């Protein structure tokens, strides 16, 4: 083993700070969205609703397995550390 | 203050946040990747292998993401170009 507990820490960090980004960053794109909603037609406002929930599925899958990596690392990084 | 209403221009601002936004989750993922291959030989063969696994998981829900984006984005410029060519 190369690799400190520090260091591992710090990716881990980069893993949780990433996924903090992707939420930050589909909830400001949920806003726009929100935004056009009653001033154009309905069914046009239904399919980028639509299109935007695929968005928001995939990121749902991306976020936690973001999370599990950066835990993995902290559990690694106290397992070798102690 | 009133709601905002729809034009050409809204439209292709909204656009513009989700291009700008694919781009940023590709910089985002190019360099989570680069962390990844940072660990590559730092520790066991094995434990890499877990992480990589992950990892690729996380890129394949992100190469799902991009493209919707990089859509719906398309989708708005197309309107925006209607209205505009509609009107003028």
């Amino acid at each position: 083993i190369k690799i400190t507990p520090e260091e591992l820490e710090r990716i881990a960090g980069n893993f949780k700070n990433a996924a903090g980004e992707a939420q930050s960053q589909i909830n400001r794109l949920e806003g726009d969205i929100n935004s056009l909603e009653g001033q154009w037609a309905g069914a046009t406002q239904a399919k980028f609703r639509g299109e935007f929930i695929q968005s928001k599925q995939a990121m749902q899958q991306y976020i936690p397995i973001l999370e599990g990596i950066s835990t993995d690392l902290k559990r690694i990084a106290d397992k070798f550390r102690n």
